[PDB]
């Protein structure tokens, strides 16, 4: 089964998921001087006021917080998107050291971590159908740099000791994802894929220009999670990121000059 190690990591994934060598794979390097400002791009509309978080889970490749997506409670609209996209979950990718961990890069710069807020297009009825469509998902990506603490992250950080190993989950109600957003919603956008298997080419990526700052203590708690299940030899959950993939016949657009 796939992972991030020497023998099952990103360079091997194409054997079980041949789309890994496809025409619209993610992540990519964002060359800021080559991205084109698109004045027809609308501001992002993030409506998270009624979000209902449910659970937090260690799935063996990251940890994720899941939301009730059975109604339009937390939705993303506008920007490059047509229609309404419901928030399903968020998760992170991070490194073993502060100089790596993000999936997207900016002028080849890697951030310490990357937050992905995953949304699906309500016209397709459920996320399983949406993943089969070229415009099925919208992922909002937010970079994390290490500096001052992010208060809105602390409730996540403080529960991680209860989901140390693969398969563990915990109740995680009343979490407000608005506390994870930077001040500015300026963004880059391009058509891409899931960054983990099945690597489906169904994602409109929206990557925010402004990172959030988290403290060294906060990211250190991410690095104490385990890839392995309970009772197995311990392998710290670090460096769970896919490297940048070829841009091929794609242009990255910017919402800002
Ligand atoms: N990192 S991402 O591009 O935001 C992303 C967003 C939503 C997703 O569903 C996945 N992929 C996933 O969760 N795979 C789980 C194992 C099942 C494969 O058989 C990746
Ligand atoms: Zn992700």
């Amino acid at each position: 089964h796939w992972g991030y190690g020497k023998h099952n990591g990103p360079e091997h994934w194409h054997k079980d998921f041949p789309i890994a060598k496809g025409e619209r794979q993610s992540p990519v390097d964002i060359d800021t001087h080559t991205a084109k400002y698109d004045p027809s791009l609308k501001p992002l509309s993030v409506s998270y006021d009624q979000a209902t978080s449910l659970r937090i889970l260690n799935n063996g490749h990251s940890f994720q917080v899941t939301f009730d997506d059975s109604q339009d409670k937390a939705v993303l609209k506008g920007g490059p998107l047509d229609g309404t996209y419901r928030l399903l979950q968020f998760h992170f990718h991070w490194g073993s050291l502060d100089g790596q961990g993000s999936e997207h890069t900016v002028d080849k710069k890697k951030y310490a971590a990357e937050l992905h807020l995953v949304h699906w297009n309500t016209k397709y009825g459920d996320v399983g159908k949406a993943v089969q469509q070229p415009d099925g998902l919208a992922v909002l990506g937010i970079f994390l740099k290490v500096g001052s603490a992010k208060p809105g992250l602390q409730k996540v950080v403080d529960v991680l000791d209860s989901i140390k190993t693969e398969g563990k989950s915990a109740d995680f109600t009343n979490f407000d994802p608005r506390g994870l957003l930077p001040e500015s919603l300026d963004y880059w956008t391009y058509p891409g894929s899931l960054t983990t298997p099945p690597l489906a080419e169904c994602v409109t990526w929206i990557v925010l220009k402004e990172p959030i700052s988290v403290s060294s203590e906060q990211v250190l708690k991410f690095r104490k999670l385990n890839f392995n299940g309970e009772g197995e030899p311990e392998e710290l959950m670090v460096d769970n990121w896919r490297p940048a993939q070829p841009l091929k016949n794609r242009q990255i657009k910017a919402s800002f000059k």
